[PDB]
């Protein structure tokens, strides 16, 4: 027996709470509010902040407002290549990146033997990189998160160094993992259901 | 429990292997003093583990592991020569140029062990840390850290990057390398017996 067992009816309840609150402000990527809904209907599991794929292009350091990373483009769905260019045309310092992210989910679980299952489910769901991100006397936080992570570097201090056409072979890159989150993401939540009990 | 009550030998098996992966010549003498270290702590054992690398590869496609080919791999920082002569050998599919962070696994005795080295590592800068996997057998931790970078450098025999922008890659890729091996030596300092 742990406190983050101990812990957890009291913390599912806070959880739930700040999606409510969050649902409600619209601030919860819709690709994957069923899913999360469906997580949070199992007796031993909760979710807290998650997110869906997205694509990205963002500067870094860069050297305006005081901050580290600032995002020319954020897109959570496959993107089109003339979009990926006026973003990167605001290019101004730093080092320019094309970033595509896998979807990421933080469920809280009731137990170490919850916890486990949640993990090997999701990686036979093509979700590799899912695992126990931590553990207090609070809570236990299981991440699932794919594979197909890119990091293209595509220019510094505004000098971009790659041409239309060869931003165009990246974007269609980018999709092609894009469109493979969501059936990672389909098989993951069809799946979900037999987890309970 | 499970994986408590098996430790003791899970340990041996693990330090048998090790053995002879190091008269083989297959670990990394970049992080040899650090796996040393860990297996002396009492509560911790190493597994198979890498300091991190730079590869020029060809592959059908982008993340097609079963088919991608190695032209060049090193786990420290290069020269914008030996990138070039990895290079020259590209014949087909997709050229990339990668940068993959360390991955260190290691098990522990029990689950306090393996939060202890969790937070360790994160605040040593391996963001990406956790626990992989807990069984019968034993509990295994991920260190890894979150930097990476992945490049289409040409297809088929056509190279689509110029010099300036290689000029600058491997720069950048360097200096990646070169907060990796600073993350494993601080990691290495870290490991203080209680």
């Amino acid at each position: 027996y742990m406190r983050f067992t101990e812990n957890f009816e009291r913390a599912k309840k806070e959880a739930l709470m700040s999606l409510e609150i969050a649902l409600r402000k619209g601030e919860v990527d819709e690709d994957i509010i069923p899913l999360l809904k469906k997580i949070n209907s199992i007796e031993n599991y909760f979710t807290t902040s998650s997110c869906s794929g997205r694509i990205s292009v963002m500067e870094m350091p860069h050297f305006g407002d005081k901050v580290n990373a600032k995002w020319l483009g954020k897109w959570h769905r496959e993107v089109s290549l003339y979009e990926v260019l006026e973003a990167i045309k605001k290019h101004r310092s730093g080092q320019l990146w094309f970033l595509v992210r896998s979807p990421i989910l933080h469920v809280g679980a009731k137990t170490l033997e919850d916890a486990v299952k949640l993990v090997n489910l999701a990686v036979s769901c093509g979700f590799k990189y899912s695992n126990i991100k931590s553990i207090s006397n609070k809570k236990l936080i299981v991440e699932i998160r794919s594979t197909e992570r890119m990091d293209v570097l595509l220019g510094e201090n505004g000098e971009i160094f790659v041409g239309e056409e060869y931003l165009n072979k990246i974007v269609e890159i980018a999709n092609d993992q894009m469109r493979r989150f969501k059936e990672k993401l389909k098989r993951l939540e069809s799946k979900i259901n037999a987890l309970n009990r």
